[PDB]
């Protein structure tokens, strides 16, 4: 799983490698650096290789000739069910033709010597915490280090692991053709030592989790001239573990009510309308609240989308689209327009007030439920529009300040159920608004001197919904969202 994913290979490596290593059906998956979002799944065909454009700028992953996904995982997942949609005719992917790159690997640490993985296995790790670094003595060696344990109830042990013409070993046994397959086959069965212990691989050793106090110095970590772009690769690889089922988006049913058929909620973390028909294409996020990450309103589904906000009892709506961007609709006016009226099958909305901003537009609505008429409660709809069309904000403030204007018209109504985000597939900047806004609850609640961990929260929200932040310029955007807000105090 995730193995097809190349990511520093060149075209010409991609094109050499399926021609001498790869048979008819063979293909690999590659990030394209002309363009910042753009990648390559490359697929042996008749002897020769064709090349796919895979294009993300922000919204979800566009692949031209075919459908748009949430994950590139999830691409390769609906092609090697569905052969017969991927064509030029019928493009077939059949193996994957595996990287043997440990780079985007959680327990590979490249440049690191023996004496610094000792101090971060005995400060930050536990019984059965990891990591492979380059071996310092013999160059091209590496080395394994585990801790094992529970005032010496605990060790450290180091394994070497020499490389012999391009196979990896721990100097007996098998001989594997790349780390992770020797990683991977010593965390199914451990090594077992002469008296007893045994090297259990359960967690690779925590590299992310910073305190939030000193984040400044960790940007500086990641940008010099990448760590920003190892830390979020790594992310992307751990995407395959999250293929969760989602069978009721795909049910017949419901094919229409989805913006992109593609893109759909997960079966346990859904919106389920219990009041009929049950479908939403929306999920609800948990990080002492909670959010609801839907998609844009389509206008078969404006009625499906108050029925939502009825039930959840939300009070407050994070809109961070326009209605139209470039040439398509990313979404329908759901709201009347100010001081009009208007029903939405039995649901009622007035727009009692629009106060405009810098950022930003706020539109008090009125929700109710026709019949008894007490039902009214306020839904108030913030209207981000100062978010470019590519790419994410140069400054972090205009979005910061709109999310201490949500935190406060949400924690200031004490009643009020999970807070509505949504853009056009609800992804992209649906996920990087709500990743800020779980980061900052934190460094709110406890303070600074805390702890935070940004890919492991990412990991978290993209278990409740498909694709969680798009691409690395969201991934940079959160972490100078968090840097400019604990400045800012
Ligand atoms: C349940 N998922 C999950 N929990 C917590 C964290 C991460 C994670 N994301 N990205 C990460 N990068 C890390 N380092 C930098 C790149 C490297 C040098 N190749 C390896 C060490 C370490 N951890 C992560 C993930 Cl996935």
């Amino acid at each position: 799983s995730r193995r097809w994913f190349h990511p520093n290979i060149t075209g010409v490596e991609a094109e050499n490698l399926l021609l001498t290593r790869g048979v008819d059906g063979s293909f690999l998956a590659r990030p394209s650096k002309s363009n910042p979002g753009d990648f390559t799944l490359s697929v042996r065909r008749n002897g020769a290789v064709t090349h796919i454009k895979i294009q993300n700028t922000g919204d979800y992953y566009d692949l031209y000739g075919g459908e748009k996904f949430a994950t590139l995982a999830e691409l390769v997942q609906y092609y090697m069910e569905h052969h017969g949609q991927l064509k030029e005719d019928v493009i077939e992917l059949k193996y994957p033709l595996n990287c043997a790159d440990p780079t985007s690997e959680r327990w590979f640490h490249g440049h690191l010597s023996g004496k610094e993985a000792e101090k971060l296995l005995t400060e930050k790790g536990k019984h059965g915490s990891f990591l492979v670094r380059e071996s310092q003595s013999h160059p091209g060696d590496f080395v394994l280090s585990v801790r094992t344990g529970d005032d010496g109830k605990s060790k450290v042990t180091h394994v070497m692991i020499r490389c012999q013409e391009l196979k990896y070993d721990v100097g007996g046994g098998e001989r594997f053709d790349s780390l992770t397959d020797l990683v991977e086959h010593y965390k199914k069965n451990p090594m077992v030592e002469t008296l007893g212990t045994v090297l259990q691989l359960k967690q690779p050793l925590n590299t992310t989790r910073i305190n939030a106090a000193e984040i400044e110095s960790r940007v500086r970590e990641l940008s010099k001239l990448q760590g920003f772009w190892e830390e979020f690769e790594t992310l992307q690889q751990q995407e395959c573990k999250l293929l969760y089922s989602r069978k009721e988006g795909q049910r017949q049913e419901n094919k229409n009510k989805n913006r992109y058929k593609n893109i759909l909620p997960f079966d346990h973390t859904r919106v389920v309308l219990h009041d009929v028909s049950d479908y939403i294409n929306a999920n609800i996020i948990m990080p002492k609240k909670s959010y609801i990450a839907t998609q844009g309103c389509l206008q078969n589904t404006v009625n499906d989308f108050w029925r939502m906000v009825f039930q959840e009892n939300s009070r407050v709506i994070v809109m961070t689209t326009k209605e139209v961007e470039r040439g398509k609709s990313k979404c329908v006016k759901y709201w009347p327009d100010e001081y009009a009226l208007k029903e939405y099958g039995v649901m009622r909305v007035r727009n009692v007030k629009e106060s405009a901003a810098h950022d930003y537009t706020l539109r008090e609505l009125k929700l109710s439920k026709v019949g008894q008429g007490n039902t009214e409660r306020t839904v108030w709809q913030y209207h981000f529009r100062t978010w470019p069309d590519h790419g994410v904000p140069s400054d972090p403030g205009g979005v910061l300040d709109f999310l201490e204007e949500v935190h406060h018209k949400q924690e200031s109504i004490m009643d009020a159920g999970p807070v509505v985000v949504h853009c056009s597939a609800g992804i992209g900047r649906t996920g990087t608004f709500i990743v800020i806004d779980i980061l900052i609850d934190i460094i709110r609640e406890k303070g600074v001197d805390c702890d935070i961990d940004v890919p492991k929260t990412i990991q978290m929200v993209r278990s409740q919904r498909s694709g969680m932040v798009q691409t690395e310029a969201q991934y940079r955007f959160i972490y100078m969202a968090v840097q400019h807000y604990i400045e800012t105090l």
